[PDB]
């Protein structure tokens, strides 16, 4: 297994929105509290479920996991850059598997309750 993505730097500095802010209040709880949820709260272990090349097709990893501990730690800018690493997630899931996969159908449903979500984050954006 590689290293999970980092979810801080100390040169870069840290900014809370108020969209940020209601990103891991409320759309985050949600997600964590789905039913298709578990398969993505923490890094892929490609060892343990037998996935020898899925580091070498997935480039750019992504999970709630990291996604939660990046905006503890003020990682994301704005909010745009947390939802880039949902979309990534998903995507992720969407490149390595094939149409129509089980695994497939959860992020599906996963991600149409995000999508749903994120459009309840404030229209503008308050330092
Ligand atoms: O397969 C899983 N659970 C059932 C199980 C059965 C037997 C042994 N071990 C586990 C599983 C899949 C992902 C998970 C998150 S993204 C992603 C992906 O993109 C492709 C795959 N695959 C491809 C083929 O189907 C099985 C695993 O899995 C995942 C994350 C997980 C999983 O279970 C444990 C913890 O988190």
């Amino acid at each position: 297994n590689p290293p999970p993505p980092e979810t801080s730097n100390p040169n870069k500095p840290k900014r809370q929105t108020n969209q940020l802010q209601y990103l891991l209040r409320v759309v985050l709880k949600t997600l964590w509290k789905h039913q298709f949820a578990w398969p993505f709260q923490q890094p892929v272990d490609a060892v343990k479920l037998n996935l020898p090349d899925y580091y070498k097709i997935i480039k750019t990893p992504m999970d709630m996991g990291t996604i939660k501990k990046r905006l503890e730690n003020n990682y994301y800018w704005n909010a745009q850059e947390c939802i880039q690493d949902f979309n990534t997630m998903f995507t992720n899931c969407y490149i390595y598997n094939k149409p129509g996969d089980d695994i497939v159908l959860m992020a599906e449903a996963l991600e149409k309750l995000f999508l749903q979500k994120i459009n309840e984050l404030p229209t503008e954006e308050t330092e």
